[PDB]
């Protein structure tokens, strides 16, 4: 009984959360794993990739990235690469009260989305060639990606990787929301993102 309200709150949040993240930078096909969810299978982990789409570049156009010192680094030329990964989100599962925990979580997530470096790139792209895109993925599946610039490619060679608890290379950063404690497990949202997004096309 209760157990069905709880699951519906949960599944609805996943849906709202994914919608927020995507609308900030068809979707129905990709949301099928969470829109067609019953108890009969686990609620799959929800993966969101945010990238810089390079489809519309001509062969002579160079992508550069400026570092925090405002110095340029080459990234790629024309159509060699299809996209540059910028963020990867993961939303996963391990009363009126769980309802309130999710309202709080949602507003917090609205604020966090607006603060990331890719939002600063979005701002500059839509101030009144290349666009931002997102893609939702079922994260219990591996995926290969032939000819894009992955999150793993640091582009700025001044970064020096050191041992740390997030296990990320130094050009990347990670944020995690406090988990929401629930009887079915913990609701955990995290995002890994490229620190620098001051990209230029010439």
């Amino acid at each position: 009984s209760l157990d069905k309200q709880l699951w519906e709150l949960i599944d609805n949040f996943f849906l709202k959360a994914a919608l927020l993240i995507c609308h900030s930078k068809k979707l129905e096909r990709e949301l099928k794993p969470w829109t067609t969810f019953d108890g009969s299978e686990s609620l799959p982990p929800l993966v969101i990739e945010t990238y810089l789409d390079l489809a519309r570049l001509s062969p002579s156009q160079q992508v550069t990235l400026k570092d925090q010192d405002g110095n340029p680094w080459n990234v790629c030329k024309g159509t060699k690469k299809s996209e540059i990964m910028l963020e990867r989100w993961l939303i996963q599962m391990d009363v009126s009260e769980l309802y309130r925990q999710l309202v709080l979580l949602f507003r917090y997530l609205e604020t966090l989305v607006g603060l990331l470096p890719a939002s600063e790139l979005q701002a500059r792209l839509i101030r009144p060639p290349v666009k931002l895109g997102t893609r939702i993925l079922d994260g219990s599946k591996p995926i290969v990606s032939k000819g894009r610039i992955g999150l793993s490619k640091s582009l700025i060679a001044t970064y020096s990787n050191v041992i740390n608890e997030t296990n990320l290379p130094a050009h990347l950063e990670q944020r995690k929301i406090t988990p929401i404690r629930t009887k079915f497990g913990s609701l955990r949202i995290s995002v890994s993102y490229r620190k620098d997004c001051d990209f230029h096309v010439n």
